């Protein structure tokens, strides 16, 4: 009675990961966020990684982020066993599209 | 090309939270994953507070919740301008909820 379980869709911008060095994606969210400051600053958002190949330093491109404002709920489009099991490690949940 | 930012729909757990205390609702949670660990464990949850009422302890209860493993990664169904303004503190972001 004190909860319930419920499962449903919610609207969620998604930043998807081409290259793979943070600075280079820090600098390319920074002109995004330009775009539309208003919405974009602090806008909460998922890292979808499903077009890269180079390997990722996680903490890193977690920092290089943030470092725009942007504040990430999490990771998506990981179709890999071990890098899925690195994000889940510091504290970012794997999320799923519908 | 580095970067795409689109957004996306994602299938959520969401914790409809109900009258009660941060122990209880830490105990009723705990329970919920035992059942479907396989799915539960880590998972992202939102949370829903559109059925607590006027005291609630915003920090004592994302402590709560977050001591089971769940990643809280936004609230929904928001009802005050006080609680909300107490979740983005931390930076929580609000989500709206098909």
């Amino acid at each position: 009675t004190p909860i319930e379980l419920k499962g449903s869709s919610f609207t969620l911008s998604v930043v998807h990961l081409h290259e793979a060095e943070p600075k280079v994606i820090h600098q390319a969210l920074e002109d995004k966020i330009a775009q539309a400051p208003a919405f974009l600053k602090h806008a909460p958002v998922v890292l979808n990684v499903s077009a890269l190949e180079d390997p990722v330093n996680w903490s890193a491109m977690h920092k290089a982020v943030s470092a725009t404002g942007l504040r990430v709920i999490g990771v998506s489009g990981c179709k890999d066993a071990q890098l899925k099991a690195e994000i889940e490690k510091m504290g970012l949940p794997i999320l799923t599209e519908g």
